[PDB]
């Protein structure tokens, strides 16, 4: 508390997340979101200091995750996304994030002992699977798999999007892409499979758990061209003007990527939960979320045939 | 001149990786690179795609890397500086890595000591710095820095055992005048001069003032600040005070002590009020509507105002240059610039008392 108040003092000029403006308690994040509130993307950034930050509290509600297959929303976050895929920003261009970080958590993950035994028997049959062996098979994939380097949100899921207080009625301005903890330069495929994938899950589940997944809840092909529909014009300037068969082209090609991406989000995602099984003070069921994960992994692998 | 092999690899690989289109393919047998200023701390190099490469989209075609060299900073001044890019105000940044960062090259020279008085030039200075004090930034609006640097600096000083019989001897007159107690005064002065508090750039030197190639036939945009390591919210008197002092300090003199100090250089009152005369409706727009009488009251409170907070640009600077004597390796006579910075003080506050 005290830090609290005359960091607000001193910093706003009248004068973990709090309401006062918002507080949170780096040197890339900090110029990424510097960056992103100058440009209007992002919230305003009014304090910058060692234990947080004061950022521009904007009246909203987060989406659920229902509310992801709503045309009108999904339309939105499409757009929302291709305008961030569109961002220069003066970070790292070499796509490093996406298999240096599934590296990073395998490793943990190998050397990981629970002490819970109901964590070690869920380890068991996660390590069942051969993940080392099984990441190569995904590398191998994806770099059969083009996917333009962008840069990306990362983690555009329904709490990471606001629905702004006001502009309800909107039909195509009403959202805010927040979060942005994860950023990089990445695979376009990475950051809409991810998404598609969000579809499947709720983090707002009151009991163990604390999530749902549905598999049934997955973005259908009509969808999921509903979708690329609406980013491919707002991130590819020529495609609007294009034919209609060119347009089915890349549309087709462009859902393979997204598709095959998605299964780096499950990999990716599943080998982070299990880590937070570990590390994480948060009350959440981290080994069963790395086992739905895992469980999509290999259903996508059978639904692509791959 | 070329940098050392190690250099350039590192060049090369942070161009490669940061900067989109063309450099993204480049090999390296294809990289120009060139020295604008070597050494072990802050080096500056060009570097540059062939001629014979053809830009893909709109990627620079030079850019300047910046190497620190030899965190609560690095955070604040890497923002600043984001934030100066995407407002115009600065050079753009292409890239930020723990050990550097790739700006926007700028063609362009620095300006000479001498140009500062130029009426076009302080004219233009003036509105720009005008500028600067306007902006919003997410920093600590609390005019601590002047006084807390002060503070510290003087810590280390009183602190400092020099070995070497020319710096113990500099060391002693400088120590005879009882800083501490000065420095009381000082705080005293200023406690009782009102300066609006702004984001201020706290090293507006020639130095950090780019003549902007092309536009040298341009009346009142031919410049850019740059170089803000110093900045932060503090008493705008400081910042055109010390602007006032730079025109007494040269820094290109080629020999020992590789400055030269002319108290007689600074500003008159007719180039004082020729400065803030420009300021004072750029920082303003409604200052132009108020009376003459109204006009002239604000202009002699603000000459007293900058003259004051000079005496501040002196002590700051000076007690700097005694640090500097002991923690850096760099040629230049920081004990002889402390002196000269002190001199003034003296002089200055006899200016202001007689
Ligand atoms: C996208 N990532 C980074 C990887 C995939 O998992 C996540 O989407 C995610 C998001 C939210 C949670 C989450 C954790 C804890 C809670 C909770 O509210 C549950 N409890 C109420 C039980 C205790 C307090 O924290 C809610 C959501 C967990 C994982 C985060
Ligand atoms: C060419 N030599 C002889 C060797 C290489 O370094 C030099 O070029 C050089 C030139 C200028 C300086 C210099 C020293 C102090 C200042 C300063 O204005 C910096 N501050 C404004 C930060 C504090 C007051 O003194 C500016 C330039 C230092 C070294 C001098
Ligand atoms: N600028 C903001 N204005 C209003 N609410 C916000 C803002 N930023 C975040 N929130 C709320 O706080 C939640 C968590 O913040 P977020 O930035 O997503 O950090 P985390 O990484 O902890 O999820 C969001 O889901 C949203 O409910
Ligand atoms: N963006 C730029 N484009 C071209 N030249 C520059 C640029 N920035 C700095 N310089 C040159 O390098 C010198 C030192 O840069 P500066 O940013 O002032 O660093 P320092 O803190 O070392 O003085 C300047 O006086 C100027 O001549
Ligand atoms: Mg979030
Ligand atoms: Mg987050
Ligand atoms: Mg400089
Ligand atoms: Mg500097």
């Amino acid at each position: 508390r005290r830090r609290a108040y005359l960091w607000c003092k001193e910093f706003l000029p009248a004068w973990m997340l709090f309401q006062c403006v918002l507080l949170r308690l780096m040197v890339l994040e900090s110029v990424m979101f510097a960056i992103l509130a100058e440009r209007s993307l992002g919230p305003k950034l009014y304090g910058i200091f060692p234990q947080g930050r004061l950022e521009q509290f904007i009246p909203s509600r987060r989406l659920d995750t229902e509310e992801l297959s709503l045309p009108d929303i999904s339309a939105e976050i499409a757009e929302k996304m291709a305008t961030f895929h569109g961002m220069k920003m003066p970070f790292n261009k070499e796509p490093k994030w996406l298999f240096g970080t599934m590296e990073k958590y395998l490793k943990e993950v190998l050397r990981i002992k629970f002490t819970e035994e109901s964590r070690i028997k869920k380890l068991h049959k996660l390590l069942s699977y051969n993940l080392p062996l099984e990441l190569e098979n995904l590398r191998s994939l994806l770099e059969s798999t083009p996917s333009p380097v962008v840069f990306c949100h990362n983690d555009c899921q329904e709490g990471n999007i606001l629905l702004l207080e006001g502009r309800e009625n909107s039909e195509k301005q009403k959202l805010m892409l927040i979060d942005f903890e994860y950023s990089s330069y990445n695979y376009r495929g990475f950051d809409i499979g991810n998404h598609f994938c969000e579809w499947m899950y709720d983090y707002s589940y009151e009991k163990y758990p604390f999530f749902r997944a549905n598999i049934r809840k997955y973005p259908t092909k009509k969808q999921q061209l509903h979708f690329i529909s609406s980013y491919l014009p707002a991130f590819q300037n020529d495609f609007e003007n294009l034919s209609t068969e060119e347009k089915s082209i890349i549309k087709e090609e462009m859902l393979l990527e997204v598709n095959r991406f998605a299964l780096a989000s499950h990999f990716l995602w599943g080998l982070w939960s299990i880590v937070q099984a570990k590390i994480s003070s948060i009350e959440f069921g981290y080994m069963d979320y790395a086992q739905a994960r895992f469980d999509a992994y290999f259903h996508q692998k059978r639904k692509l045939g791959v």
